[PDB]
């Protein structure tokens, strides 16, 4: 009754992108698609484009920081995603930060570095397993090919058009 969702894919269904470089991947990404069995479209107020920024740490883990407008305000929140069991893989740092989360795995599907990138998230959360996949952009656009490449591999895992969002663009906070 509190809350349906559609289950998390297995782990076979997402692919990881070979021979992954993980300096390539730094820097700013715009967030141009998001699907996930936590989002749903909402036409009446469109989810607005964030922008995601790698920084490799001495470690060679991320520190992973977001920023959004939103209350007429740009506000920031910092990740750390710690490398996993293979390149292109892996979990959050200071889970224990995180009241209620006992899982956060994060996979690399697809990337070329300096275009675009699909990543693969999945969390447990108040013990609800909650899963999502973000299309990266390098810029604010991306061809509609990469998109509808974006949308098949969402549908491949079990989430329907509802599910699947394209952030409109914007310039406040992510052109930084």
């Amino acid at each position: 009754s509190t809350s349906d969702l559609i289950p998390a894919p297995p782990l076979s269904k997402v692919p990881l992108q070979q021979n992954f470089q993980d300096n390539q991947f730094q820097g700013k990404w715009y967030v141009v698609g998001l699907a996930g069995n936590a989002i749903l479209r909402e036409d009446k107020d469109p989810q607005k484009m964030y922008a995601t920024i790698y920084e490799l740490k001495e470690d060679k883990s991320y520190n992973v920081t977001s920023v959004l407008f939103r209350k007429k305000k740009c506000d920031y929140w910092i990740r750390t995603f710690v490398p996993g069991s293979q390149p292109g893989e892996f979990t959050l740092g200071n889970i224990k930060s995180y009241p209620g989360l006992t899982s956060y795995l994060v996979r690399v599907v697809s990337t070329n570095y300096n275009q675009h990138a699909m990543v693969f998230f999945k969390k447990v959360s108040q013990n609800r397993e909650y899963f999502k996949i973000t299309l990266y952009g390098r810029t604010k656009e991306l061809t509609s090919e990469l998109k509808e490449n974006f949308i098949r591999f969402s549908k491949s895992l079990g989430l329907p058009e509802n599910h699947i969002v394209f952030p409109v663009p914007i310039d406040q906070c992510i052109d930084g």
